């Protein structure tokens, strides 16, 4: 089901947007400016998934999680309880979680077209792209 | 304590962040995009306080609130669980945070002058401003 | 005597200024934004024409009024002393006032094409198809 | 056939160009402003889809339709005879054009396909996305 | 009487908006970007003159054409049914329109200005100084 | 009281708006358009802070003035009868309603926070620092 | 004749052109930089009032002035050889040219209203209310 | 082999930015600008397209081309040696190249279908709107 | 001298401005609206290079040339008499007047570095950049 | 004495965006341009904070520091001679001098209000505000 | 030496920044906006040139000024203690201080080309450029 | 030959273009995105190098080269086969042939005097200024 993938999506997008803020706030080192503003640009993304994983599922029909209650319930995303970290540590978790995004995104990709549903095939391969691009991108930072 | 104050309003951010997100996903009525706009800006104001909130308890030297688990828990806001309403619902809704709010950085304002703390309480007065101004508005759709 | 109409004008511009600002502060509904952000610019189009009949009075060799007192006596437009409305009591004052504005400019367009001057006419012309075009978007309100 | 849907969907595009125009200029109430700003947008959208869909029809090395005869005896929208409409009015029927345009859009998306035409697939399918979208707000303003 | 004049001015607008287009994807030559992107600026004047013509209507009271059927009803210009043209063509056949539309135009002038109606004469007044700096460059392409 | 000095302030705002149009308008000197400018921004400046503290007066509980009746009755502020001046004999008349203005918003500073009203309070400090800076920069033109 | 009077005012605006940039280069006075920048929008706008004149002559099926040759033998302004001014000799002298400037203008208007060329007056009429209003702000300058 | 396709095409652009560049240099005929400017634009997407390509061969763990002799190796594009041209030899050589990227951008759709990467898909077929439209507006030049 | 050759330079610029305009006014052939706006571009240039060069007179201590009478006097361009012209016709004589204000930037390049004028050197210099540039293109339209 | 305070923060505000311009320029290490392009910011705001504080000593009446002469004698700060840093010794430096700011205007706050002063008040608490940011940031840099 | 002449210059770029900014805060007379704003854009590019003849020093190899101090024992410009100034001492003032930067900057570039540095050469002369038009200009308001 | 050194100063910027875009795409560790930003801005300048090195060549009457196989006939930079690293060996690597071009430029500067060619002097010096700061602030990365 289409919508089974895109509401456990919902709840990673918003549990990966509080995250990053932790990375935002707490990041150390000479670096500070540039992973500053890198999680910034990182969490407003979120934010925008979110929102829109949210009216694909109204559009659909459905309802979409309402309450912070239901995205801890429904995420597979592991939230952070340190608060403290420096560039490489921060880069490194990031990556992690959008490689489980990136499955989460072929799966939706598939799944959506066995159900004809050909909007959110397109939906799913654009967050693919923007997904695989920054895994190499966070990958080039570790390496 | 001024800490204390702010991250229970950090808590009460983020949450509202949701909570305003449902009103945005799922206001009914011939209002739709005046309320879709208006929820889509508030939430926004949510997003913006929340950091702001977060990055003044790191410049006080302790620990925002990193995760939605810490929100749920320190949060005076009650969660929206419905998923249907009109303008009049929504508004009535935000009101009544924005009151609670209003009081929480009136609070904010007296704790953080007795403590000798400048910088929050001029951010506790803007606040103030703000709230003040919008729940006049809310209240004059109300009326 | 174009001199003449224009005066009057210039008096009913203020009194208009104010009385939109009435309406701006003071309306009531679910209806608020949309009527608080429409007032906001109808007043700052009554500055404006203020302003242009003024100086055109000016380059007529003549004197403009220059005081609120001068205003409240040369004006044909009643005050408003509510202090509450709603969008409908609102759109219809404005639309009594337009029309008599109308007829105003109209008279101006005559007058000062019989004592040939163009630029004048030109004024009248201009701010008469402005009010036109506003007097049938309230109508439409209303109907 | 691919040119077949293009052009019967061409000839719906410019009658719908005129029908939104119609809601444009003859809508009543105090919901004026926002329906009269909304169905500026929307002839816009469908101006665009109505170039869009031609030169598409061109790259496919077909003529479009050139002619308003030609929009009339291809259409499958219905034209809009009345000359006043509440905002109700108005979404119910751009609503039941936009449920035609839809079923329209996924036939092109699965014909091209079968005739192995990826650029009108994603032409079909980025439409479809716009649609289902307008359609949920729509079916909001009415609920 | 000025209203039969603006009525068949619309159905024109909205004829030459498509015969317009019809250039537009249709221009063959080396010349093709500068007509390509010359007939998209006019038919952009098009739609926009349709759009004024039928409000300059409302305003008057009255109602503007709402249907594709109306529009061929009433217009005095003729549809182009060729599917292939080069610059020269484009431009002769414009030109013989704007002529049409020039006289058009003259004749809403001094018709509103019979009837006193002050806001159409000036209306007319200003697509008459449009048209006739378009005529002459126009005439300039083809000597 | 808070709600009493706002009320005059009210007054005294659309008072100095009409004043300094009078000096906008009727201006004499090589000086002109130096002046002409500058008091353009001036009635400007208080055209916001009429709207500001009639706002403000609203999220009070209480009711702004609505009328240049209640204005006249209200101010503090002499009207200028004069229709001819210099550059020196406007920054001298503007200096002299600006320390008026300056002593209100002092009282009104120091009225709101006895009352504890700490949004009217910052809102009456920036009026003070903005007042300040002008009446410096006045009285160095005099100098 | 029409014709004859845009003939003699495109010689007009090009020695005008040149006079005032002799005013911008030759400017003296702690008032340089004000006289400066407007004599510089001064030229801007007769560069302008040039090029229009011209293309109005063309479109009316004549030949414009070409050459510096003709603009010398057709203008009514002096052409000014002295090489240094003040503030007020400056605005002195384009005042006298706004006047006979304005009285060129005001016969075009009705030249051109007696033989029917209402594109003409419109333009006339337009540059009398730019004309009427800087006559009025030079005299000011003056006074 | 989806990369073998990539590496191949990435060639092809940067030869063709080579190439374009040619025309644009080279070009003669009163035709000059239009070219001049035309082959600016198109360059600048072979740019684009080179580090597109380029960065989705890192994304996808190969190593992309990184010297034009690798570049010289792998292209399909014949190199053009003239340095003169008038516009319909330029258009008739981009024209020919077009097809060439055509084909291939469809062999790239289809083996990255086969070997499931979506995201070259969607690559892919975003370049073949691009190209399709092109080669049309091409033949269109030629015609 | 450095003074003789800007002088002369000064009165050919405004002769070119002239002369541009007329080439702007009179082109006909397809071509018209790509040499109109070219030509305005030019005119423009002639407008900046007479403003450049009288000033750079002025900073020398010296006098510009204040009248059209001193300009016909000095120049070394021909005035062009002629009303009608094809891009061909226009883009030699601006190549012809071109290749004269190149070789008279080199003299003052070279006459200004005798007399140890580096700030005119820098300037011939940047203007001969201009212009070889611009005789390149021009030549490139003739072949 | 609110002016002793604001004397010596002018003197030290000169000093200090000297000392960053040392930073800015000598810089080493992969960190130079974020460390290049921060320090440019960081003196700007120096230079801002310079200008306001000594308009703000003229609106109290008093004469700011007009010389570097007078910076040296009064500043707090010690001038950096060395000549070479890296990104941590130039942060170290920085956040030093930021603390020192930072007591001087909690002072100047606390100064102020004894004196009754609300206007620079507001304005030691809004620097207060940017220099804790910007102490916790630079903090974490050296973290 | 260009090294010893570009250093004597940054210590005049700071110096001259200081004086500027006296001039800015103390200006008094009618005149007081132009000054205020004119000043204001003049120790701006006092600022820049003082980090470009740093950065020009660093990138020749040698080290720049990094303390006031240095700055003082360097410059060749006197340090103005007055603190209330006309427009006319204020022009006065900077123009001899120009003619003095004039005079160095001459030298900068005959030294530089000496040397064979020709991007102290190009730096010097463009420098000079502004510095003569400055010149003229200052000259033009004490005439 | 002022030709000899331009072509291959062409050669050398587009096989730089390439190198960059290495350096851009391979770029390893927690530096990545600075570096991979920088090495864009760096590509898109050597891109406009070979444009204006090409058009240069084309004004002084010679033919640019046209081919990647003449530039790589041409070079003097040697291409980087490397696929792999780190900030401090990327800036090395520019560094060396940034090092290359200054002396080519040097070259290219005092070879045009020798020939009178002014505007190719123009040219080199404005390159040399660039370089001669890249230099600088590269060299300062490696410190």
């Amino acid at each position: 089901k289409t919508f089974e993938i895109l509401k456990h999506l919902q709840a990673d997008a918003i549990v990966l947007f509080m995250k990053v803020h932790n990375f935002h706030w707490n990041v150390k080192g000479t670096d500070f400016f540039n992973v500053h503003k890198a999680t910034e640009e990182i969490y407003e993304e979120f934010a925008d998934m979110f929102d829109d994983l949210a009216e694909r599922i109204v559009q659909l029909g459905h309802h979409p999680l309402v309450t912070l209650s239901e995205a801890i319930k429904l995420t597979r995303v592991k939230e952070e309880t340190k608060t403290s970290f420096h560039s490489k540590d921060i880069f490194k978790e990031i990556l992690e979680d959008y490689k489980h995004l990136e499955k989460e995104f072929k799966e939706l990709s598939n799944t959506a077209e066995k159900e004809g549903d050909k909007v959110t095939v397109t939906y799913a391969d654009d967050q693919l792209a923007k997904l695989q691009k920054s895994i190499w991108m966070l990958q080039a930072h570790l390496a």
